[PDB]
């Protein structure tokens, strides 16, 4: 799959206006439920692997970027054939010697539950490209990301830069850092889970 680069950030009043003002166009709204998928011992998540089905698009495998690029910012590889996301299960979960079958399929052999469920409100814009996408999820949280998907890695570093250079110029503090959905839903309702990933952040 592809090379998605990305930034986020806390949406304020402003923000459709400075979109706007940038000549970002809004494509589309949407909402839509998410649900990510771990064992009861997050070897996934403390692998830096996310899976989730996504109401809309299906079954989609975030696996940890090949590039140097942590920091406010990252990178990750967004597989959504559901053949490869079998394989790299087998690989990281059970034995490459197991039965491929859908991805649904396969969960309650590889031990994989639900850890997370949470509808989500985005509007999207366009810049031209650069994705921005404006999330309001259902427990109360809010959050921006600035994203391009590349194909190469030597793609990134020209990707990186227009990326902090439009959260810049929409007047999103260079220091922060605002969390994923994911994460504050863990932190919220997933307690010792969100502390088993602070554990082993900080190793
Ligand atoms: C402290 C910390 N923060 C973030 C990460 C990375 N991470 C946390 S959750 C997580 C999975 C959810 O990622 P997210 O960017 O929030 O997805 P989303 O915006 O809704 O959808 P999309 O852009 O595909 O449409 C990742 C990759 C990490 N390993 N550690």
């Amino acid at each position: 799959g592809l090379i998605e680069v990305e930034r986020k950030f806390a949406p304020g009043p402003d923000t459709e206006e400075r979109l706007q003002e940038l000549g970002a166009t809004l494509e589309h709204r949407v909402t839509f439920r998410d649900t990510y998928y771990d064992t009861s011992e997050l070897s996934l998540m403390l692998s830096d692997h996310w899976l989730r089905q996504r109401e809309g698009s299906g079954w989609e495998l975030k696996c940890p970027g090949v590039t140097g690029v942590s920091g406010p910012h990252n990178e990750y590889v967004e597989v959504t054939s559901e053949a490869a996301i079998v394989a790299q299960l087998f690989e990281l979960l059970g034995s490459g010697e197991q039965k491929p079958a859908g991805v649904a399929a396969v969960l309650g052999s590889l031990k994989l539950q639900e850890v997370a469920s949470f509808i989500t409100t985005r509007s999207s814009w366009k810049l031209a490209q650069l994705t921005i996408d404006l999330d309001s999820a259902d427990f109360g949280y809010a959050v921006g990301e600035v994203e391009a998907m590349v194909h190469e890695k030597a793609e990134v570093p020209a990707a990186l830069e227009k990326i902090i250079t439009v959260s810049s110029m929409l007047g999103v503090p260079a220091q922060e850092e605002a969390p994923a959905k994911l994460m504050v839903y863990l932190q919220r309702f997933r307690p010792l889970d969100y502390q088993r990933l602070l554990e082993a952040a900080s190793s």
